[PDB]
Formats: structure tokens, C-alpha cells, sequence
């Protein structure tokens, strides 16, 4: 006929006596894709587990179903009618004596019980998990003194009917299994109930039962279910490694089974990085996919979910801004400071969030840019060249290069930048955070020596070290608290997401308590003014501030433009690639050509006002994306979490940028933060961003004996001595890059990264196997 | 007949082609109580795992063995003869055409291969694991193109014979299984080989095959094996909680099976704490069990294993001695100091290790004794009583109470001291380590305030804190390194066992480097002299040093004697109970009556010379025992470690005591250790000993949601509220005890600690059920 299959919610009800000896059915276990048992002593629900059967119970079940009486497509609609029909058929099939007809019927008309039978508070919580269109089944297994032989009955109702006071949740029933036998047999009826329920909770078996017509089809379905099972021999499980191989073996077995099924069935039977050719094609394609959703981009942020992010993202886009800028003040003779960096961050962020194609990106100063800033400053103050005027021409060339790269569709080279260079560029970012911290500490200890009885203050070095260590430890332990197993589980996440503000506030109050001790503090000027209003204006003359600019450097400034373009391009395209994956349920569209052009043009224009260039960070962009995802609730117990949807809007980023811009009118309060707390946070970010990259783990695996290596796909398919050779080559390249960065040619490491782009292909294909590269240099997993 | 069963070492050899296309057998997996597989791509052995089967392969195996030809008790002794007989029987049973008799015969005399076929270095390393009296079996499965139907043969040799160049290790073979079939069938021969090998490596199946005589018994044994198995349904393993329930279910299933077997079999069929009554009976009983082994006790320590302990146990019995000895000097006006404590430790340790019944005990000053010392000092300097004379009479009463308690057999009350009071006592010991550290820190910060520009030194208050934190962190992280997964695994343990010496040495060097900063240092006097040689002699006059002693106190000193006897008795008896368990394979014997009498008598006599009393520590004794256990090497791969034996001797303890005694002639070197380094170790010992006691874990569970609780036996059998009530009732008693310890009646907390023994027997039984007490207050597990 039609018999459209539905998902099944299976319940086990067992007959038992009460304290007043009145017999009644009590619920014992429930199946929603996984078994859940009721503990007898404490009367609560245990954790979900895989439903492991036993073989003797399966044999007994097959024998019982072979000798039982089955009713198919019954026309009854009430419990008494179903019970009467069942007892009549049991009488017909010579299973129960007619004299007991009056007795056994009374056993099928008893009240049902449940652990929770206040009720709605858990009834709704269980109804959320169950799929919307699910049809339930009831298994009634128990022993009766007045019977002599076991009797079984399988009933499939013609139409779903809601039997009240039978199940645990209001779901219609479709199937009924009744078993009633004597108590002197060797069979365990709880085991038979568990076996039949685990059979019915399966996918293929329950579909077959939906489409079945007699007992032979039930036997065939039982054989089909048994074909793809795993038998575990009777041996003690001593260690823990013994049961880590079941998943892979089950995967292979079910793969073979599904391949056989697919063969039998066969016998029975918009890339965003593709270049078209039209000039500026990518720009038009990206605009005409994202702009029409403009109204929805604003209407979609009216919920508290989109208000709790702005509170702490503001604290993540601000801490580096006041840190990095300070460093520039120490490195460029206070030509570029915290005020200019904050103004540039705000001004570029608001425009990008109003006109960008991917509003979920937050842009700001990053690690590998201040190194280039310092290198260019060192080069400028060697040949008697003004530092701040050359940046104007660098930006002028950068704006032209961006247009050249966008006009001819060329933002597809990010496909050639594989994991080999991404993991090196992650170590560079995570090592210009630790080095600056451990250099500032040494400088502090040198300026204020530790002799006995401004410069030479008594208790300044050790106090700064203590503040740094305290801030780092607080920020680390709150991060570890975020993913722990304490507290109600939603306050846990909220507290764990405020690690940085809490750490900074605590370690600022501690230093505010201490009096009569000098600790260096932030330098934020009053009002809207340039950090050095004695040698620098707001607009830079493109011809020369103090002396006329040379004409040769006007054209010879092509090389630094190319290097900084390489840096910006890598840092932005990698982030856009990471954000717009398929695992993250990002609807609408992503912009690969409207982000590069906008960022580089804004940087080039902004460098005229003596403000730094910016590039989208790849760590706080992921944090911004994560803070906006909402997970589903219709997930079966014990199943892995599933992302429902990500709220895409351009209102949280705009508000965060505006807040960071307005954070300059509270300078009187921002001048009370000591300069060691910020470096504690600096070191914390540097250390904590290492987790995730495979280069770090393969570097760990150097010190581990080959017996203790994990079972990941890049360690169990390649020999140990080739994994170590790959790691050694990567380390050698990283060390060479650091050496060339630390010498007098510091403004050449972008060229070294571009030269490690094709080393991979040419050399590491001429050496390694075509099969080992897919294991070690894989882009997925 | 006889057919005595042995353990079985199963190997799987599969036919395959070489690069030169020459056919040969290659080893694929091996079974010693657990499966171990050879990876095809990398050619190395994977980790052990439980041998999970598949059902279709089992059905194919049953059908193949049903139609195969079996040879029982063959008289051949060489491979060619066995092959000839096998081919003849295959021809007899109409399985192989006679025309192919030659061809298949060749396939039975091909060279065998192995992963390691340098060979001896791993041959011995694997021969260690295999049991000495084990007999092996060889499984040969592969495909051939010249056959049309599968043929099988099972051969059991009459006597074990060493077949060279067949197995991987030189072990005699007893069984042979040969299977050869066409390559166009749907059967997978690797799976059949795995199935038959996992059958033959079982504990009951191989015995059944030993006693078997025909094919029907093989089928019966197959059914027996299948009876006690677990079937896992075809569902994906999504999470990780799914497979944590297999162990318990397997335990229950095997328990039922073994109960059935035992029922069928039935149908077919020196306490050391027992009082006798004779006076001093226990003393004689433990003397006559331990003294005769004197020569063995002295002859059993001639190995490097008994020499690496003395190196670091000396560093564990010394750090508290110079710490506690300092504190008493600050608390008793330098009447008892480091020198007196060190000398008492040495003098009592040597005598105890020379005459004791349990030499594996290290005695020394512990936490709850200095609290009583301080309380008695505070009581003495209130009524104008000399402090050092009263201890003489306290010892005089103690040496009488010990004799009274030993003469009438009374060292059996330790059975009534349950876990309820043991955990409270462990918290008391672990909370007098943190408190003293965090009080010394506050005192240091108060004496040297943090103002700007002996008392009032500039950089002392922060330097001491830095040193404490550094020492604690180093000592903690080396402890965590001891049980990590780095380094060759035997250097790892050696480095992890030297945490305290390394942590102290590094920071001593660091503070040595710093110049022109004052940090308070240890006060160890030169030569053999008392700590204060201006107000105290070496022999205390029992009548009064400065003024005559009152006569009323001479008799009234009974109460402190009891209040300190309780502490000594608990601390010694708990340690002796913990040490002499059954899990620790301690041979010879333990003395419950020769340790109490000796320790208390030595404490009473040693208090006449103005030296403190001592009681065995329950943490350093366990460390001493652990440092002397030697583990076995004959353990199958993947199995849990097993203790071979423990070297019991009275030479390492005597040497450690002598070293601690001689550590006073290096005072010029011990006076360079800053006093803030030792308190790091103090706090580390306080924090690190909380792990293990169930009170701490049940205190953690107050914050966990009921969803995240573990699966231990005391959380899944009692309701959550009736667990938190028990935890709160324990915390209330602990808080009351800590309150009575801090007021002006501080020398009464032993009475409170002994008043919680009848509380458990009277009150906590009238509230909690008889079944909840066995779950929460269990002595085992
Ligand atoms: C500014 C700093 C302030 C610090 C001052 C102190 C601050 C407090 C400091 C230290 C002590 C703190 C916390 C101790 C904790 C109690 C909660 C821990 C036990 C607990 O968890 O109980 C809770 C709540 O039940 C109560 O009513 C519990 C009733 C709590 C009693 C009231 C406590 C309120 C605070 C007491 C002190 C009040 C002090 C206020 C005075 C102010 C002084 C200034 C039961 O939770 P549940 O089982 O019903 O819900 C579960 C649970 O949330 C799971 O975690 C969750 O799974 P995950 O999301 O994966 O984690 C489940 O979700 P699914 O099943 O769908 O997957 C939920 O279904
Ligand atoms: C700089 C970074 C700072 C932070 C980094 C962290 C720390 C500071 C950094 C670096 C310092 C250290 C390097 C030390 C490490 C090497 C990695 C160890 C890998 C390794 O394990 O390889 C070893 C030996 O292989 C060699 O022959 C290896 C032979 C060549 C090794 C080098 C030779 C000289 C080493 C010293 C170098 C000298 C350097 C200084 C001297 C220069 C002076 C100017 C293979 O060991 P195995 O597989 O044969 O034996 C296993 C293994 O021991 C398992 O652990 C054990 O199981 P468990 O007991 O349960 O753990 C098995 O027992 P069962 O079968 O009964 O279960 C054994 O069967
Ligand atoms: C920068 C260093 C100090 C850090 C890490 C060094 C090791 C992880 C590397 C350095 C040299 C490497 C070896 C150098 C070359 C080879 C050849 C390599 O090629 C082969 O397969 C040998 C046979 C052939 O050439 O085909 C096998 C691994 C091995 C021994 C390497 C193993 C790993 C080693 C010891
Ligand atoms: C300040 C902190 C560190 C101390 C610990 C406090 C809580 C862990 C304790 C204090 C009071 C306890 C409650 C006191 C009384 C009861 C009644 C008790 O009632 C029953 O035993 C049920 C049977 C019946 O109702 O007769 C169940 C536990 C409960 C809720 C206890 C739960 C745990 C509480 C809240
Ligand atoms: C400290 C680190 C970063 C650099 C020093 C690396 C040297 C000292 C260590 C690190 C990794 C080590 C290797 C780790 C694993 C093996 C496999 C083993 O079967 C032979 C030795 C061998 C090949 C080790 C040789 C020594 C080795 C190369
Ligand atoms: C500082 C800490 C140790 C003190 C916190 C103690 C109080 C607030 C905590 C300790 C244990 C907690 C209990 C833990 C588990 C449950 C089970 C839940 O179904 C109802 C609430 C209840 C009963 C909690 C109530 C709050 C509780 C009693």
C-alpha cells in the first residue's frame, strides 16, 4: 500500500508488584537512537549508551516470534478493543487456555507508571528531543503466575492513535508487542524486551516492519539486521585501548554492507573563485549576491544573542589596540601611537561594516605588520629619509596594485597557499607575542636594577613581573573553566567568555590598592589630538615636511608596496577562506573580491593621514563568528551537537567599531591601567593561539616514543622517520625565516614566505611520495 | 587420554605475491590474550585491541568447518610429511581433484615471512611476554587461481614439535589450520582467518579442542563460545559515552554464565589483630614471625634498585625536618629548633630500623604534632609553668600508657577507626601545610612594608613571594611530568622522582646569583650543639630548671599524655594498616604491637633530653614502599601492570637515618638556603596530598550538575541529595574541629577527633540506610 515510514520512539514497560502488592506496569528504558535505562535503587535516568545485546536472548526472541501470533493492520482504536482482539487471537492460536481468558485480560487493562508520574516541566524537555513526525511503539513484557507457557503477540495498528496514560510523552502509538509467560522458565524476560526494542529502534528493521506483511518478512529482516553486527568474544576488558578499534571496524563493515546494497540498487535500476574573463567580474558577482539582502542584514539583529557579543568583542578589539600602538610609540619615536591606531581602527571598521561583503570580519593591527613597520623605520633613518612621508607613496602604490589585482581576476591564488605555509605564518604570529613580552620584561629589569639603598626605583621590576604573571594565570584559568564540567552550564559559558575583562579588572584593582610605588602606565592623550603635537600634523605633505623629498624614492618605493601587499593579502584571504567553510552554516554569501579591494584601498587612503594599515585578524574573526551561532534543540540524547544557524548582520560590528572609536573620551580612566597587565594579556594570547595547528603537534611528537603516538590519520599511514623529516624541514624553513627577519635585511621576510610557496610543490614533491603528501599536507580534517 | 592443556600463541599467515611475483606467506596478526595487527602501508605493529568479529564470517566459518576434513593426533614430525598427509586426506574427502595434487602441494612448502625477518633483539623482547609453557598454532589462509572450491583441514599434532622458519618466535606448534579456495567467491579469507584465530585463542575453546575427538565437539564448542558473546547493533558510534557500558554488561553476562557452569559442576560433584588472652601475646606473635628473617633482611639489599631510593628518600626525610624545626623555634622561643629535630629523627630512625618489625616505615615530625606543641606552650606560659620540664612528665606517663595498652591486647581498636575519621584526619594534615605558608607570607609582607625611599628592606617582600611561587611551580610540573607520555619511559620516572631536589636547587642558585638583596636564611648552628646554648642544657632536670616544679602538675599531667597518645596511635596504626594490604605484595610479616610500643617508648624516653616525639608518616612510608617494588615482565601486551615483588630490607632505612643525622656537619652549606624556598615545598606537599581521599571528590561534586557526575560506586547507588547531606555532615564536623583548634582550648582537638568515632556508629546509622553506608563509608575500593 503506502505505509510511509516514520521515526520511532520505543519504550519498555515491565509488569511488577507494588508495595500494596497491586500489579502494574512500570517503565524501564527508552530508545531515541540510543538506550536510556532507569536505575532501580535511585529511580533516575542513566547516561545514554550503545544498546549491547546478548546472543542467547536473540535466539530466544527468534524462537518466540516464530511460534507467536501476529495481528497486521488492526482496525481497533481503543485499548480495550485491542486487548480483546489480542486475547481472542491468542485463544485462536492455541497459546492460552480459554479458561484463563478472563484472567490474562485483566493483566492488559492495568494502570501504567513512569518515573516522573512538575510533569510538564520534563515532558516538554523530552518532547523537544523527539523528532516532530515520530510514531511510538510500546513493548509489554512480564511474567504471570497463572500461565504455563509463553505467549506472544505483535500488533500493527492501521492508523496512528493516541493512547492516553500508556507512554511517557503524548506521541501516537503504531506498534504493540505483548509477551506473557510463566515464571519458572530459564528465560529472562527483561532481556527479551531489550532485544525486541533494540530491533524495533533500528532504521532498516523498522522500515521493513512498516512494509512487512507476514512472519517470514520479519525473519528476513532479523537476518538482515544480524548480517551487519559485531560480535565481541568473552574476554575481560582490562585496559582502555581495547575498545578504541570498534568504531573503525564498524565503519568498514557498514561500508561494505552499504556498497552491496548500492550495487543491488544499481542492478535493479557556484564557485566563488572562478575567473570568467570579463574585467571586474568577481566584484559584480560578489555585489549582486550580497547587496540585495541589505534590509535583512539590519532586521536580523533584534535579540539578546546579538547584544551579549558586543559586550565582550569590544574587549577583544580594544586590548591589542592599546597594546600594539604603545609599542609603535616606543619604536617610531612616538610618531604613531595609541590614539592614531584607535582612530584608524574605528574609521576603517565602520566603513567596512557598512560597505563590506562579509560583515562578520573584524579588522585591526596584527603581529607581522609592526615588524615591517619597524624594519621600514630602520631603513628610513639610515639614508637621511623622512619616515612618515614615504608611507604616503607606499599607500599610493598599494592602491594601484589592489586595482590591478582585482581588475584581472587574480584572487584565486589563495588556493595555492596550502597548509604548509599557513602553519608557518601561524607560528610567526604566535612568536611576535612571546618575544615582545619577554623583551619588555628584560628592559624593565635593566632600567630599574635590583640594588639596595625616573630610574632606579626600588620595587618596580618585581611588581611588574608579579602583575604580568597574575594576569596571565587568571586569563588562562578562566579559559580552562569555560570548557570544564562545573556550574549550570550556561553561566559557565558566560563566565568563561569574560576572561580578559575579569583578569584586567582584578589585576588593575590590585595595583590601585598599592600606594607609594611607581609602575609605568598608559599614555593616552586628552581629547582628539595627535600623540605628538609638536612635530607632526594631521595631514602629511606628499612633497616633504622638513626637506624636499627625493624624486628617486618616489618611483623606487615599489618594493615595500609589494611586500606589504603580500602580507595584507595573505592575512585577509586566509581568514576569508577559514570563515566561509561548509561546517559553519553561513548562508547568504562571502566576498573574496569586495574585501581585498576595500581593505587595501582604505589602507592606502588612510596612510595619507599618518595612520597605519590594517588587515583582518583570523582569530577574533572566528570568535565573532562563534559568538553569533545558535545551536539546535531537536538533538537526540547522547548525540553530537549540531549548529542550527548563524545570525548574519552588520549591526554588531558597526557598534563595536563605534565603541572602540568613542573609547578615547575616557582617557582619564584608561590612564590608570599599568603597562604590565596588557603584556600579560599579550603573552596569554600568544601562548593560547598555538593550539590547533598541526605543526605544533608534530613538533610535540618528536619527544614521544613511537609507542605513545596518537591514532590520527597523519601518524598511522606514514613511517615515523618520514614524519620527523617533514617536521625537520618545516623547522629549518622557520629558523631561516627568523634569522633573515632578525638581521639588517628585516624587510624581506614576505619574499621568504612567497619563496616557501613553491618550495613545497617542487622540492617536497620531488622527495616525498604522492601518497604521503596527501596524509601530511591535507587541507581538510 | 591425558592431553594436558597449555596456553596458546596464535599466528595468522596469509598467502600473497612478492614484487618478483614469487608467492609466499606473510604474517598479518598475532594473538597473546589480545589481537595485534600489522599495518600494510608502514609495516609496523599496531596497538593491542579487543578482537571484534563479524557475524557473516562466523557463519561462513561454521559452514566451512562442517564440510572440511579433520586430522586428529597425527604422527608426523616434519613439515613435508604433514603437507603430504594433508593433501592425501584432502584427496580422500573429495575436496581437491587428484590432478591438482601436485600444484597445491607446492603451495604448502613456500618460504614464510615476518615483519622483522636485529632479529634476536626483538625475538627476546617478544619471548618475554609469552608464557613459558605455551604451545602455538598456525593459521594458513589464502586464495589460489588453480582451485574451484574451497578446501579446509584441521590438524592436531600428537606431540609438540618445533617447526623452524614458520612462526615468529621459537615456540613448538600443536595445531594447524589450512584453508585454500578460489578467488571468485564472495567470501573474505582474511575475515575467516581472524575468526578461527580468535576462536582458538579463547580460554575454553582451546581446552575443548585439546579434549575434542571429532567435528561434533568442535561445533558444540563453537556454540558454547557464542553463548557468552555480545552483539553490537549496526548504529554509528557518534559520542564517546556510548561504549563505556560494555564492560559492566560483559561482567554480568559472564557472571551468569559462570554461575550456570558452577551449578552444573556442583550437581556433577592468621589474623594479626586477634587477641588471645595471654599477657603480651601480640608482642611474642609478631616477634616470632619477623625476627628469624634477620639474615635475609640484611642480605636482600645488594642491587642498584636498593641504591637509587636512598638518594631521594634522603631528600624527602630532610626537607620537612629543616622546615618544621624552624617553626618550633619561632613558636617556642628557640627552645626546640632544627638541630634538635634532626638529631631526634636520626636517633629514633636508626633504632627503629634496627629493632622494628616493619623496617619500611620512616618516622618523623608530622603536621598535627606542632599544633599540640604550640597549644601546650601557650598553656604553660599562662600559669607560670616551665615549658620544657612538663614534657618530661608527659613522656613518663606516655611510656606507661604504652605498656598498659600493649600488655592487654588493645591494638585492635584501629578496626573501628573507619574512613569517616580517616578523611577528616587527612584534611587536618593537609590544611596545616597551606595555612602556615600563607601566614608566613603575610608576616613577611608586614615586617618589610612596600613603601618607597632588620626591618623595612626594599625588595624582600616581593622576592620571597617570587621564590615561593617558582619553587612550587617547578615541583608541581615535574610531578606532572613523571606520569606523562614523553621520553624513553625509564628516564621519565627517574627525572620525575627527583622533583624536590631539582626544584630546591634551581631556586637556590637563582637566589645565589642575586646580589645586594636580603632574604632570610636558615639558622643551623655550627657543630653538635643545642639551638640556644644560653638558657638550655642537654639534660633536663626532672625537678625544675629555674624554679621548683609544682607537685600537683606531676600527677595532673595525665590528660596531655592521653591527648598526645591518641595522635601518635592514630598516625602510626593508620600507616601500618595502609602499608600491609594485599595489593602490595609484602611478604614476611607486619607488626602491629612491636611498632606502637617501640615508637611510644622511644618518644617518652627521648623527651627527657628535650627532644620532640615522633610518629610514622603515612605519605613518606608509601613512597618508600613504592620505590622498592619490582614489577614483572611476563605480561601479555595490552594487559594491566602487575607487581612482581617488593624488596623488604632494613638497610636503606638505616642508611637514610644515618645520612639525615650526618647532615649537620654541612651546616655551612645548609645556611645558604633562603627560608622562602622551603615554604614552596611546604605548600606543594600540602596541596599534592589532597588527591585520593573521597571527601575531596565528594566536595567537588557539590558544584557539578547531576548530569556530569562520574560513574563511581558511591554516586550511582545513592540519591544526590542523600550524598550532599553526607558531605555537609562531614564538613560541619571539620569546621567545628577547626574552630575548637583556634580558640583558647586548642589542646583538646584529639578529644574531638576521637568523639567522631561513636558518632558514625550511633547517629549516622540512625539516619542513613544500612545500604547507603556500605556505598559511602566503604573501607575497600
Ligand atoms: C560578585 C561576586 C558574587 C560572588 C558571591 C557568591 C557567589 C556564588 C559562589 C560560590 C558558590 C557557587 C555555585 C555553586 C552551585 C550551584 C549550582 C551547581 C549544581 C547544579 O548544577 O544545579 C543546577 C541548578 O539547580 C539549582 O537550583 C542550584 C541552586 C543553587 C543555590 C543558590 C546559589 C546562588 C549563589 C549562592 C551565594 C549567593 C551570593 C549572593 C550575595 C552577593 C554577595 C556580594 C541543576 O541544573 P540542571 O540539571 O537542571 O540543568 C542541566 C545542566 O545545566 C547541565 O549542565 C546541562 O548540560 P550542558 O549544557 O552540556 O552542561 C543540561 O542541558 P541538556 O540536558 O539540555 O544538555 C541541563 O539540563
Ligand atoms: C630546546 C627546547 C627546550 C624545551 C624542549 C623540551 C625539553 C628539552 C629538550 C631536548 C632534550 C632531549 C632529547 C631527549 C629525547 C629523544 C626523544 C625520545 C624518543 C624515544 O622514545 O626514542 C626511544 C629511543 O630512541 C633512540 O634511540 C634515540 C637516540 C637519539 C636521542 C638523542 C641522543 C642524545 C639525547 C640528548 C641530546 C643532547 C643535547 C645536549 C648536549 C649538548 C651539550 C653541548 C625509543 O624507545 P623504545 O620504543 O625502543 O622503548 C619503549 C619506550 O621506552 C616506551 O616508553 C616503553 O613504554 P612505557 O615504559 O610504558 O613508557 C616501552 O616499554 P614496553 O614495551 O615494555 O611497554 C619501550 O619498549
Ligand atoms: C634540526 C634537528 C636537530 C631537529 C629534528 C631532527 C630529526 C627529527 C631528523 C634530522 C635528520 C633526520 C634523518 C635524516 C635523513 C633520513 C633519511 C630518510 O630517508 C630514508 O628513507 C633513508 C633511505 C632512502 O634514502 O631512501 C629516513 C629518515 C632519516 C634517517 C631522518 C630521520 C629524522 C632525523 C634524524
Ligand atoms: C556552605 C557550604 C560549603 C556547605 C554545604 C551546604 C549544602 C551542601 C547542604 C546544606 C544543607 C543541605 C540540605 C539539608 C537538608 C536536606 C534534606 C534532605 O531530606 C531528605 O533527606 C529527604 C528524605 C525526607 O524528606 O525525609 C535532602 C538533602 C537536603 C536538601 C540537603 C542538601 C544539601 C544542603 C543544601
Ligand atoms: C629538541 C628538539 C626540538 C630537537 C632535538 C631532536 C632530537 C634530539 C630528537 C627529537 C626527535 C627524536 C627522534 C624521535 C623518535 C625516534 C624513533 C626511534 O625509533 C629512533 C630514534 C628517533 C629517530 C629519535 C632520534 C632523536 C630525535 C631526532
Ligand atoms: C561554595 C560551595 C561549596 C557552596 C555551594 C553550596 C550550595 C549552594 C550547593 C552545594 C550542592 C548544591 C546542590 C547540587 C545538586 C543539586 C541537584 C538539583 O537537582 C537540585 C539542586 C541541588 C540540590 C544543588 C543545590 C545547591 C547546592 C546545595
Amino acid at each position: 500500500l503506502d505505509r510511509r515510514p516514520h521515526e520511532v520512539f520505543v519504550e519498555l514497560n515491565e509488569l511488577m508488584l507494588d508495595r500494596s502488592q497491586e500489579p502494574h506496569w512500570r517503565e524501564t528504558a527508552r530508545w531515541i537512537k540510543f538506550e536510556e535505562d532507569v536505575e532501580e535503587e535511585t529511580e533516575r535516568w542513566g547516561k545514554p549508551h550503545v544498546a549491547s545485546l546478548s546472543f542467547r536472548s536473540l535466539l530466544e526472541l527468534r524462537r518466540t516470534i516464530a511460534h507467536g501470533a501476529a495481528l497486521l493492520d488492526l482496525e481497533q482504536t481503543t485499548l480495550p478493543g485491542i486487548a480483546h482482539l489480542v486475547v481472542e487471537t491468542m485463544i485462536v492460536s492455541d497459546q492460552i487456555r480459554p479458561e484463563d481468558r478472563a484472567s490474562v485480560l485483566r493483566t492488559l487493562l492495568l494502570k501504567h507508571s513512569h518515573p516522573n508520574d512538575g510533569h510538564r516541566g520534563k515532558s516538554l524537555k523530552l518532547l523537544e528531543k523527539i523528532p516532530e513526525d515520530a510514531e511510538a511503539t510500546v513493548v509489554l513484557v512480564g511474567c504471570v503466575p497463572f500461565l504455563e507457557q509463553p505467549a506472544a503477540a505483535f500488533v500493527r495498528l492501521n492508523e496512528a492513535v493516541l493512547l492516553e496514560s500508556v507512554l511517557e510523552v503524548p506521541v501516537p502509538v503504531r506498534f504493540l508487542f505483548v509477551m506473557l509467560g510463566p515464571s519458572h522458565t530459564s528465560t529472562d524476560y527483561h532481556e527479551l524486551g531489550r532485544s525486541i526494542a533494540t530491533l524495533m529502534s533500528d532504521k532498516l528493521f523498522h522500515e521493513a516492519a512498516y512494509q512487512a506483511d507476514d512472519r517470514q518478512d520479519l525473519l528476513s529482516a532479523i537476518s538482515e539486521f544480524l548480517d551487519g553486527s559485531i560480535v565481541i568474544p568473552p574476554s575481560e576488558v582490562e585496559g582502555r585501548d581495547l575498545l578504541r578499534s570498534v568504531a573503525a571496524f564498524q565503519r568498514e563493515l557498514l561500508r561494505k554492507r552499504r556498497e552491496r546494497e548500492q550495487t543491488k540498487v544499481e542492478m535493479t535500476t557556484d564557485d566563488p573563485l572562478r575567473r570568467t574573463g570579463r574585467p571586474f567580474g568577481g566584484l559584480i558577482r560578489d555585489v549582486r549576491r550580497r547587496y540585495p539582502h541589505y534590509l535583512s542584514d539590519f532586521r536580523d539583529a533584534l535579540d539578546p544573542q546579538c547584544l551579549a557579543a558586543v559586550i565582550f568583542i569590544y574587549f577583544a578589539a580594544l586590548s591589542p589596540a592599546i597594546t600594539f600602538g604603545g609599542l609603535l610609540g616606543e619604536k617610531t619615536q612616538d610618531l604613531i601611537g595609541v590614539s592614531e591606531l584607535i582612530m584608524s581602527t574605528a574609521l576603517q571598521g565602520v566603513v567596512f561594516c557598512l560597505l563590506g561583503a562579509q560583515p562578520l570580519l573584524v579588522i585591526g593591527f596584527s603581529g607581522p605588520l609592526l615588524v615591517f613597520e619597524e624594519a621600514f623605520f630602520s631603513f628610513c633613518s639610515s639614508n637621511h629619509l623622512e619616515y612618515l612621508v614615504g608611507r604616503v607613496w607606499i599607500g599610493f602604490w598599494l592602491v594601484f596594485l589592489a586595482l590591478l589585482m582585482v581588475a584581472l581576476e587574480g584572487s584565486f591564488l589563495v588556493r595555492f597557499v596550502s597548509r604548509f605555509t599557513q602553519e608557518i605564518f601561524a607560528f610567526l604570529i604566535s612568536l611576535i607575542f612571546i618575544y615582545e613580552t619577554f623583551y619588555k620584561l628584560v628592559k624593565i629589569f635593566q632600567e630599574h636594577p635590583l640594588h639596595g639603598c625616573p630610574r632606579g626605583q626600588p620595587n618596580t621590576a618585581l611588581l611588574s613581573l608579579v602583575l604580568m604573571a597574575g594576569t596571565f594565570f587568571i586569563a588562562f584559568f578562566l579559559r580552562k573553566f569555560k570548557n570544564s564540567r562545573f556550574f549550570p552550564g550556561r553561566i559557565r559559558r558566560v563566565i568563561g567568555d569574560f576572561g580578559v575583562p575579569i583578569a584586567i579588572l582584578i589585576m588593575v584593582l590590585v595595583d590601585y590598592s598599592i600606594e607609594d610605588t611607581y609602575t609605568q602606565k598608559l599614555s593616552v592623550p586628552s581629547g582628539f589630538s595627535v600623540t605628538a603635537p609638536e612635530k607632526r600634523g594631521w595631514v602629511i605633505n606628499p612633497l616633504g615636511e622638513k626637506s624636499p623629498f627625493p624624486v628617486w624614492m618616489m618611483v623606487a618605493s615599489l618594493l615595500p608596496a609589494i611586500l606589504v601587499f603580500i602580507l595584507i593579502f595573505m592575512e585577509t584571504q586566509i581568514t576569508t577562506l577559514i570563515i566561509s567553510k561548509k561546517e559553519r552554516m553561513l548562508q547568504k554569501g562571502s566576498g573574496f573580491h569586495l574585501d581585498l579591494l576595500l581593505i587595501v584601498a582604505m589602507g592606502g587612503i588612510c596612510a595619507l593621514f599618518g595612520l597605519p594599515w590594517l588587515a583582518a585578524a583570523t582569530v577574533r574573526s572566528v570568535t565573532h563568528a562563534n559568538a553569533l551561532t545558535v545551536m539546535s534543540k531537536a538533538v537526540a540524547p547522547g548525540d553530537k551537537p549540531k549548529i542550527q544557524e548563524v545570525k548574519e548582520q552588520r549591526v554588531t560590528g558597526l557598534l563595536v567599531a563605534l565603541l572602540v572609536g568613542l573609547s578615547i573620551v575616557i582617557g582619564d580612566l584608561l590612564r590608570q591601567i599599568p603597562l604590565a597587565v596588557l603584556f600579560g594579556i599579550f603573552l596569554y594570547m600568544g601562548v593560547t593561539s598555538l593550539n590547533g595547528i598541526q605543526f605544533y603537534e608534530r613538533l610535540h611528537l618528536l619527544l614521544m616514543p613511537p609507542k605513545h603516538h596518537p591514532d590520527v590519520t597523519y601518524v598511522k599511514k606514514v613511517r615515523t622517520l618520514r614524519m620527523h623529516l617533514f617536521t625537520a624541514l618545516q623547522l629549518l624553513c622557520l629558523a631561516l625565516l627568523w634569522a633573515v627577519m632578525s638581521t639588517a635585511a628585516s624587510l624581506a621576510f614576505p619574499f621568504i614566505l612567497i619563496l616557501t610557496v613553491p618550495l613545497r610543490m617542487v622540492v617536497l614533491t620531488r622527495i616525498f611520495t604522492d601518497r604521503e603528501m596527501k596524509c601530511l599536507d591535507a587541507n581538510e580534517a
